[PDB]
């Protein structure tokens, strides 16, 4: 953690965008990061975080990203454009922290593409997402193009083509409309 890639079956299993997702008990989070140091060309980082429950380093993937980012990456004077591609939308605790962080470090911008909405009808969860939309962060649902990109960048794909599951696009529309509605 951060790993450079997922296995194929972990990707197809954990990023499938069904409404009833049994039992994806982990969250996975791919990221790209455009590091804009100030008198230098742009550089890029790329990775994958899984949530942790070992000994005493419990973190949802979001916290691990943030702990890794602060401890090892955040630097004087440089700007950052982060993108996440996340299996599940964030719990409201995680969304809480992230929104703090953004408001506090305004040199960082954050886009979050999410494959699935955890409990989209519940307001504690809708709250998290509204909070993040407020502190700057874009929140989108992953569509076909985003799945293809993560396949091509975060998986040991053996150079094979992405193989979309049936229903991928339908699931995207259903979840998009739910997002639009939640973010009034
Ligand atoms: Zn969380």
């Amino acid at each position: 953690n951060p790993m450079e890639a997922m296995y194929p079956h972990i990707f197809y299993f954990h990023f499938k965008n069904l409404r009833k997702a049994y039992g994806r008990n982990e969250s996975w989070l791919c990221f790209t990061m455009e590091v804009v140091k100030h008198h230098s060309p742009v550089s890029w980082k790329r990775g994958v975080f899984r949530n942790q429950v070992d000994p005493e380093t419990h973190c949802h993937a979001e916290r691990c990203f943030l702990s890794w980012f602060c401890d090892d990456i955040l630097s004087p004077n440089t700007n950052y454009e982060v993108t996440w591609y996340t299996s599940w939308s964030p719990c409201p605790e995680c969304a809480g922290e992230v929104a703090e962080f953004l408001a506090r470090h305004s040199n960082v911008n954050l886009t979050i593409f999410t494959a699935r909405l955890y409990y989209f009808w519940d307001t504690d969860y809708q709250e998290g997402l509204r909070s993040l939309s407020q502190e700057g962060a874009s929140v989108e649902i992953m569509g076909y193009k985003d799945f293809k990109y993560c396949w091509e960048n975060f998986v040991y794909n053996d150079d094979e083509p992405f193989k979309p599951w049936k229903g991928l696009k339908y699931n995207f529309l259903f979840l998009d409309s739910k997002l639009q509605e939640i973010l009034e």
